[PDB]
């Protein structure tokens, strides 16, 4: 469903993440039905970890399959994900660790937090730093 090729502006088509979970299992947009799906490139010490991040995590609690979020960090090695996700204990976010940079490198991005909200497959907002909580709310709730 979801293309390898690479991609990134508004207005472009998403493409398929190649990113693992903390049990080293691949995970993929397309194994959730969702329609409106978050991608949130992350490190150890980004802004998103204070509030963007466990505010995503409740977003989706309230609206359940309506909306997939998946944390993708490029930076940190697989043991420092690893502490990242169970120091966050998420309930619905998905803290992935990228394949090398294949995931960063598609969607070109080259700082964090890059924020990219998808709707049906297309890229709707690319948002380049840190932002209020509400700046993401807004956009998600136009989208559900």
């Amino acid at each position: 469903p979801f293309t390898s090729k690479d991609t990134g502006k508004v207005g472009e088509k998403s493409a398929e993440i190649s990113a693992k979970d903390t049990l080293g299992k691949a995970v993929k947009l397309a194994d959730d039905n969702t329609s409106l799906k978050v991608l949130v490139f992350f490190q150890n010490g980004c802004p998103s970890c204070l509030k963007e991040l466990p505010s995503l995590d409740e977003f989706i609690q309230n609206h359940p399959n309506k909306i997939s979020v998946y944390a993708i960090n490029s930076i940190d090695n697989a043991n420092v994900v690893k502490v990242l996700a169970e120091q966050f204990d998420f309930k619905n976010v998905k803290v992935l660790k990228d394949d090398l940079k294949i995931t960063n490198d598609r969607y070109a991005v080259f700082a964090t937090p890059t924020t990219i909200i998808i709707k049906d497959g297309m890229i709707k907002d690319r948002i380049l730093g840190e932002k209020p909580w509400e700046f993401f709310e807004s956009k998600l709730i136009s989208l559900l």
